[PDB]
């Protein structure tokens, strides 16, 4: 399984043509699962879920979708509230590929997208697995912006190698996972002019007049499916106090917290994460 | 596997002879695991872990120990702080059976016993699985006593069938698990004169001058092993806000919360509980 | 100041004529404040604020309003979502009295009414003082219904003096505040056919298709005024964990918690409450 | 009242002579109160309480004490656990001044010192007012070290004006309180070799084998006096989640939280803090 072997494109309509890049594996497995990556600079499906796709494709038909503005999907200079824009793109892909009701796995930004999708198109979303998710998290104790959000803003204003490294260090509990190669690789993807365009256009959409659609902690009492929340105890981006409203209000919620784990659960606890996701989604 | 086929006795020394009753299954399985039951009236190993022993004995050598004052273990009229008394009895059994370092699974009262044991005899305790545990729980938001503790006290003062039923109803989210047969069975065991003696002697030991040994939320930063905390979201005895100090201070802690689940996790989520315990303790 | 000297009536139109009883005091004083009582069986303005009205009336022009269904206000058998119903009546009274923008003080149910008024008529509500308020509270840890709400429901089904005394005793930390005289007086008002009609109507009102109107924790991020939340640490009706979403999301929030205090802050900590309220609303 | 008019020295024995600087005001007033400042680089009594001393001195006999390592008190290179060291010095000063039982007001580090004094010399501490206190705080959700503590550590390693300004800016909600004059004054005191010697010594002092002395959240259940905890909702040094164990376990606790307020409550909310403190300590 490689970037190239799994790479797929689709054209969907969201206020005009929109190119979506995704990865496909485990074709023929009975159960399809959609993976939605996190929102850090230079993030994309393949790099986000590298320690996971190969393992999950043993059990599931995996579609790992680059959200609009990331990886090889379109990087428009302007859009509405990001999670609803991303959910509309996903609905386009579901319709194009003929998907019915499919479970979603969403990390950070992609967890917000998974939830907005499950709220707006309730019959198309199955079980959700959400890792340090945006949108449905509200940090009842942590002052906003958090250390993780501040370092992301600083990179967006001064997109240097040093500021990217400072951002990546507050993603993980074990700062040795932040290797020169990782930094070099992510900096290379994050600093292209169209990636910077996509990241700037992000800032105006969470901060713009469309903000209420982002406040999904207000709405998740409506989710009817089982939802597994997964958190790193040491998450410095979306800290653990953000899980509480969703745990309380989602009728069939579950929460799993890993000690000695930051925001990148799927990396730092990759094995325990894969096993929890496989069991929760029904073993395939 | 039956009560009778699995039933075992040992005599250990704790301020004189003490008869311990336990159940044994999965003999010859490489990995021994000790189960410690909850503290409700008429509680014991076999009835507490009926939906679990058979499944766990497929993977582990299971010892399910009736704690002093419960089931067929000795029911003394007097003892010190209960968890240290129970941990001393367990240390006696470990020494008698030749056990080295063994993982412990503890529900409620038995979770407090497992923790006191792991603190006082650190080289004899392996991984801990703690379900709505006493001792290391401190309800930061819930006023004490909780609804569950109050109904237990009321039964202790007026040990009637009606007061036992009211206690058992706040153990579970789905009140239909509280069948006439369950009530009849538990009432029969709970209302014997020596069981009432054991339950009264309990009240004077958590409330007596030995109370600090009970406050194990103060001490669990010392645990060096992986610890899996398991909670019912709707636990009305030891509610979910009691998990927070242990989750924060145990270095290798994990927490799993089940929505639509009360204090009896091992009953209401028996399947998910068995699977989590099997994976966490290493699959056997 | 007496019940009779302060008594006033007004008629307002809320899907038809609606009689409202209120108490007026400190007519000399420039700053008006509206007081909205808690919602237990037999509650009313004069008794709910008996330790507060005389002290506040030295500084403010006090309007203590019997909410629809309570005291000498009309007790219809049918109405929509209670807090919205009571807020519409209060708004009718504001228009009749020629009030513009006025601070509100609200205990429990009255706190819910105050918040619904401030959200629906934002230009008419000044500073809010809310004591153990319903509506904006969401108990992130406590299983619902709480011990307090269950006792209130038991009285609705079986309106006996014993069930009312049991409810009143979980209202307060110091159970000696629940004197035989208080129980006899509240029970005499609560047990009338008109009051019980009101009590049941209010119940039904909270679980319709307008349930969203009761979930005010979703909306208080829009409040622009200073808001003083006041809680008893030992509130067993609306416990302390219910304060967190409001404290986080109300921009100019403050929280005062009293140890050794239950749900009736204005009674149990009357002197500290009187002083917090006078200072917060500007000393008059 | 001036720095010079109020200035006083005393010598006490704490493993050898120890010079203590303090400010004395309101000598007429019957009720003594001891003020203990926060612990940032260059902090001292006069500047830390500059918005409070004159107001409190109208009601109380004020003793504002420069803790060892700060202001004009001795700055040894070596000492044990800081709060215990500072508490021993204060106790030496109580004995020299002939004080019995006196209320203490403590910000941050000074809050930690106040609590250690009240635990080690229980008959000598009256009512406690603690603002964003160290020592009794345990951040149940925030990963440690917090943003605030990390900025303080960065200054210890690289004591520049830029690193001090960055630290001071995470101390407060309203960043305009961090004026060029304030930064220049604090930095001039913090950068002296004596102060930096103190700053580093204090660091080392917290991670010895006497670390348990710093974990005061384990011990404050033993405090018998009223304790007013005061917090900024936006404290990024000792965040709000650090209040919970103390509020739960101190029998006569109260908590006041201020929205739009960081770690320097006595500065950012000086008027509300002055009034809370005067009323709590009995008006003098
Ligand atoms: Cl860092
Ligand atoms: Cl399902
Ligand atoms: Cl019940
Ligand atoms: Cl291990
Ligand atoms: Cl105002
Ligand atoms: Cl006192």
């Amino acid at each position: 399984l490689t970037f190239e072997s799994t790479s797929r494109f689709a054209e969907v309509d969201v206020d005009g043509p929109l190119k979506l890049h995704y990865h496909e594996a485990g074709v023929g497995n009975d159960q399809t699962v959609v993976l939605l990556h996190g929102g850090g600079p230079g993030a994309a499906s393949w790099t986000n879920f590298s320690r996971n796709i190969a393992v999950l494709a043993r059990h599931f038909h995996v579609l790992a979708v680059d959200q609009p503005g990331y990886g090889h999907s379109d990087k428009r200079a302007e859009h509405g509230q990001f999670n609803r824009y991303a959910a509309m793109a996903l609905k386009g892909l579901f319709d194009q590929l003929g998907l019915g009701r499919v479970p979603l796995v969403g990390n950070s930004l992609g967890g917000g997208t998974a939830v907005r999708f499950a709220l707006d198109y309730p019959a198309r979303a199955g079980r959700l697995v959400l890792m340090g998710p945006g949108g449905l998290s509200i940090n009842l104790f942590a002052p906003d912006p958090t250390e993780g959000v501040k370092r992301l803003s600083k990179f967006s204003v001064a997109p240097t190698r040093e500021n990217l490294e400072a951002f990546l260090r507050v993603m993980v509990y074990d700062k040795n996972l932040i290797t020169p190669e990782l930094v070099d690789q992510r900096f290379a993807l994050a600093s292209t002019p169209e990636s910077l365009t996509a990241t700037r256009a992000m800032g105006k959409s969470f901060a713009g007049a469309d903000f209420e659609a982002g406040m999904m902690w207000r709405e998740v009492y409506r989710l009817r499916q089982p939802v597994l929340l997964i958190w790193g105890r040491e998450d410095r981006v979306n800290p653990l106090d953000g899980a509480l409203v969703a745990l309380k209000t989602i009728p069939r919620a579950q929460l799993h917290v890993f000690g000695q784990c930051g925001h990148w659960v799927q990396v730092e606890k990759f094995d325990e994460f894969n096993k929890l996701t496989i069991e929760f989604l029904g073993g395939g």
